[PDB]
């Protein structure tokens, strides 16, 4: 189980998901697939943003406007993902907003990075709007745009499926280091159940890529970095752009 994990590996075998883990895996996957804008066919049904909005330095009002106008639906799908996870529900109100505010940008940026399109060198926001590096940058994200784009390009080789993306989200969600958490121990035990099932799913997947698990975990910290760096970007925006231009849900998640 969680203990018999050493010998098994120490002899050279890689345990695949136990039956209990297979259920957790299906729960997390369904939760993700059901709340991910579009699905399978997300890329023929997407519109590029006119090459003039991104103004191809103050934040470009037009881009910021187009981006903030569709941010509420994005945040909402993240809360929805969390709600479909039994472990999340087993936590106190106080802790739940904490976890959500903490992983929101981490998960959202993962969802747009995983949909990087190398042909047109674009990322797609909310499954509809496809933007370029500069557009997203000038829209208000600054270097965050570069971070997500670089993550996206690197992720191409990982060939992640819905389950792997879902498990990543689950690991980001259950972060017991968020300041102000009450149930630090319980939340850490949950992230452990996810990481254990995740690693096992990876052994079952058999990616023809060396040290997949470790490299994959490094992406975790990058997403955490993208989030922390976005919070700063948020302060840079609250000092230029006016409040009226900040969707109420967008304001409560990041401040
Ligand atoms: O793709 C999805 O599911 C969700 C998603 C939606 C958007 I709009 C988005 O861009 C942001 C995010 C924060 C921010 O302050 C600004 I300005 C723009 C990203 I990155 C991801
Ligand atoms: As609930
Ligand atoms: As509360
Ligand atoms: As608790
Ligand atoms: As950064
Ligand atoms: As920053
Ligand atoms: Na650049």
């Amino acid at each position: 189980a969680s203990a018999a994990e050493e010998l098994q590996k120490s002899i050279g075998h890689k345990p695949e998901p136990t039956d209990e883990e297979w259920e957790l895996i299906k729960t997390v996957t369904e939760a993700h697939v059901a709340t991910n804008a579009q699905g399978s066919h997300w890329k023929q049904k997407r519109k590029f943003l006119p090459e003039d909005i991104g103004q191809a330095g103050k934040v470009d009002l037009e881009a910021f406007s187009h981006f903030t106008k569709i941010i509420t639906p994005a945040i909402t799908r993240v809360v929805d993902f969390a709600k479909k996870l039994p472990m999340f529900c087993e936590l106190p109100c106080e802790d739940q907003i904490i976890l959500l505010k903490g992983c929101c940008m981490e998960i959202m940026s993962l969802r747009t990075a995983v949909r990087y399109e190398p042909e047109s060198e674009t990322l797609t926001l909310n499954g509809e709007m496809a933007v370029t590096r500069g557009q997203l940058k000038n829209g208000g994200l600054g270097v965050v745009s570069d971070a997500i784009f670089d993550l996206g390009m690197s992720l191409s080789s990982f060939n992640l499926d819905d389950t792997e993306v879902a498990l990543l989200q689950a690991v980001l969600l259950m972060s017991s280091d968020r300041p102000g958490l009450a149930c630090v121990e319980r939340i850490e035990k949950y992230q452990d159940s996810f990481l254990l099932a995740f690693e096992h799913y990876i052994n079952y997947r058999k990616h023809h890529v060396t040290h997949f698990w470790p490299k994959l975990l490094m992406k975790v910290t990058d997403l955490r970095m993208i989030g922390a760096c976005h919070a700063s970007r948020f302060l840079h925006m609250k000092v230029e752009c006016p409040t009226e231009l900040f969707p109420p849900l967008f304001l409560e998640v990041f401040e």
